[PDB]
């Protein structure tokens, strides 16, 4: 006996309309006629390993461990071992972040060698005191801004690397590269900037994935050193994103057209979950996580209540009709949320 559950259900759907298992990466939307971005691919591929993390379905769970290598070598098959050739640095380190948990999970060496040769590149060679006096800049290309999106991905790689390796380098980078961002990337009351920039300087709009992310970071560094200060921080940037990214419902906002924010919820709610699921362990913020959890619900709820003859969704939880066409990054959301 098992006990089945919606997070099962919504996976091999997503599979079943997304998942080519010729070139064993991701279709962009159910027309099957692009495959999804280098980075955005990443984050299906964490998906993958939630889902695997989550489901009590034996049979599922063998079939998502083997979908974990899959995406891997796809991706490779298409754009190689070596990733340092994007100009993109979040581009790389999302990848390094996955491979760190693919290493987890499956104990492949080459995984723990992805992942510690591709942080250690933009570790090692794009964090510059010279500018905002520290910081990992976005680009490897031109050295212009630095952005929320590469540098709370990098502390939490570091913080996967450092539960791996236990080596107190990468626990010393995640530490270093966090007080950083929350000092010039946040406004110290929970909002994160989206970067800073030579020219202009801090630019103050707060997006989906960028809390996430930030609440991430935070989360493993108090796992990491006890200090209740990070998971202080990680409430407060919950907080605003619960008062802020919200419409008046208090529904997650829709984050499109762009290609990019679209799926912005993906990468919050994992996060968000591992907020939840320490403030469970630890009995902290009693009060906040009875509101944070039916606040999550709710929004769960709202996801699926959009109206398909299938178990596919779209990225506006706010509404019950597609306007357009269901797209893999935007889907991805509602299947994370029911997987945490």
């Amino acid at each position: 006996a098992y006990t089945a559950s919606d997070g099962d259900t919504a996976m091999k759907a997503f599979n079943d309309t997304f998942w080519d298992p010729n070139a064993k990466m991701f279709w962009k939307d159910s027309k099957r006629e692009k495959h999804q971005d280098f980075w955005v691919e990443a984050e299906l591929w964490e998906l993958v390993m939630d889902a695997y993390q989550h489901t009590s379905d034996p049979a599922l769970k063998a079939e998502l461990k083997t979908q974990i290598d899959d995406v891997y070598d796809g991706t490779v098959a298409k754009y190689g071992q070596d990733w340092t050739n994007n100009p993109f640095n979040d581009d790389i380190m999302w990848w390094a972040m996955g491979s760190a948990r693919a290493y987890q999970i499956t104990g492949n060496p080459r995984y723990l060698e992805a992942a510690r040769d591709h942080f250690d590149f933009v570790y090692d060679t794009q964090w510059d005191e010279e500018f905002a006096n520290g910081g990992i800049w976005w680009l490897n290309s031109d050295h212009n801004t630095k952005n929320a999106c590469i540098n709370f991905p990098a502390a939490q790689a570091a913080l996967y690397l450092y539960d791996i390796t236990k080596d107190e380098h990468y626990l010393n980078a995640a530490t270093k590269i966090f007080r950083w961002g929350k000092t010039m990337l946040t406004d110290g009351n929970g909002k994160v900037f989206d970067r800073i920039e030579i020219e202009h300087g801090a630019v103050p709009d707060a997006t989906h994935y960028n809390q996430g992310t930030y609440i991430g970071s935070a989360v493993g560094l108090y796992k990491a050193t006890g200090n209740a200060v990070y998971l202080d921080d990680a409430v407060k940037a919950a907080k605003f994103t619960k008062n802020h990214l919200v419409d008046s419902n208090g529904v997650l906002n829709y984050e499109g057209p762009n290609g990019d924010l679209k799926g912005g919820k993906t990468i919050l709610m994992r996060n968000l979950a591992h907020l939840q699921k320490t403030l469970d362990e630890t009995g902290q913020y009693p009060e906040f996580s009875a509101e944070f959890d039916e606040w999550l619900a709710f929004n769960i709820e709202m996801a699926w209540s959009h109206r398909n003859s299938d178990h596919i969704v779209d990225g506006n939880w706010a509404g019950q009709l597609l306007s357009g066409t269901y797209e893999s990054w935007s889907s991805a959301a509602a299947v994370q949320a029911l997987n945490g």
